[PDB]
């Protein structure tokens, strides 16, 4: 489950832009 890590960091930024929009 290596790619979690990446997927789960990757909408990180989707959620700031939620977060800043």
């Amino acid at each position: 489950e290596p790619y979690n890590e990446w997927t789960l960091e990757l909408l990180e930024e989707l959620k700031s832009e939620a977060v800043r929009h």
